[PDB]
């Protein structure tokens, strides 16, 4: 089926079949999607935790215990659980890693082109770090864009998923020592195959009409 | 084209062929993708401007005149230009439109299920607009998730696109009267077909290795 079929038919999975696992092929495919997301200035201001062990999933699921138990079971029963993390600050060392990797990949003909690109990336980075002091929000936005890309990609692979904001980020950060590493957890996405308990697999999709949300000019 | 091939072969178009237009089918398909993006609590806190006339695109392109000239040319040369807008405040009238639509689309068996889901959505909204005072940032994150969905989607339709943060949002908001309508422009995505001047169509994609960005547990 075409990508519009995928967009109309994917859903937020509310219950996962704990017997059904990604193939080793699908495990590699979902990591490719995470890696190859676009981002502003190719800043890639992100870390992914991909929990596939029973222990790893249980460690992520701690973030949902008590106040978010419906979300806790999705993290325990899915095959693979992705934690989307943003960097907590945009530093020149990260931007150097990115330009060096672009240089390794051969995107710069001359040291002058490499310098020009670094200069331009820094201009955008400084609008956030220095002028607006919103660089943490700007990086977080790029991570959400990756989630958007990710949810559509895993649906087109024929996999079930659910994006989760209902979790305790302080608990999840502490569990994986993310603050010390320069990251903060934003979104958790369990990936797998829905079970018969997934009420949402058969509910109609609901969106506002285009005559409310979309202007043509 | 499997979706991993789409993810690995899509690119940020640096120049559009102004003679190559979306087909009528494609023009409807890109609007479906905008509408059916997921969002936290199905909040859909967004407006889209789709500019396809010369006059409409020129009005968008004013936001990039002067200090973003490359971006200006992309907006003038693409077939269709999408302005992604966030709501500036999460109000109870928008939450009522959303739950009334979910009710009209058949997601609720009883008035009780509807009130229950309305109160659940209000708990989340209130965390942002009452506790954290970050509903503007929260809604802007949902719009960036829509953008991530959209860029992979249009690539799967065989269309070229580039996401643009390099514009003046104050000029664009003024040009369409967005502030008074309760919205702000976040990202501009020209859609169409790349030209011969698109140097980025023949460069390999560059991303940080998984051994930096990705921990398996
Ligand atoms: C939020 C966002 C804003 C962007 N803004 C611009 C822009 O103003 N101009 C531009 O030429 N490219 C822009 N890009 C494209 C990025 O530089 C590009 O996504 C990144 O280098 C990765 O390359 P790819 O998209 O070709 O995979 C933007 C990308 C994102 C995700
Ligand atoms: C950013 C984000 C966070 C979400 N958090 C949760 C969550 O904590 N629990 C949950 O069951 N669903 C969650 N969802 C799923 C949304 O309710 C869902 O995307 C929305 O109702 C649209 O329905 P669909 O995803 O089935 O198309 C989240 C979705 C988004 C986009």
């Amino acid at each position: 089926m075409d990508i519009i079929s995928v967009a109309l038919k994917r859903h937020s999975t509310k219950a996962f079949d704990a017997s059904k696992k990604l193939t080793p092929e699908q495990a590699e495919q979902i990591k490719t999607l995470l890696q190859y997301s676009p981002s502003s200035t190719n800043s890639q201001p992100w870390h992914f935790i991909v929990a596939s062990t029973e222990e790893g999933k249980a460690r992520v699921a701690k973030s949902a215990a008590g106040n978010y138990v419906a979300n806790e079971r999705k993290m325990l029963d899915a095959s693979h659980v992705v934690v989307f993390c943003a960097k907590t600050a945009m530093d020149d060392v990260w931007l150097k890693l990115v330009v060096d990797q672009e240089d390794a990949d051969g995107r710069y003909a001359t040291p002058e082109a490499k310098a020009a690109n670094d200069k331009g990336r820094k201009f955008f980075a400084d609008m956030h770090r220095k002028d607006l002091h919103d660089d943490a929000e700007w990086m977080a936005k790029q991570v959400y864009l990756n989630v958007g890309n990710f949810l559509l990609g895993v649906a087109a692979l024929g996999l079930d998923a659910v994006p989760i904001e209902g979790f305790d980020a302080a608990i999840l950060d502490a569990e994986f020592g993310l603050k010390e590493k320069g990251y903060t957890s934003l979104v958790v996405v369990p990936v797998g195959h829905h079970s018969v308990e997934d009420f949402n697999a058969t509910l109609p999709k609901s969106r506002l009409p285009q005559n409310i949300t979309l202007t043509e000019v």
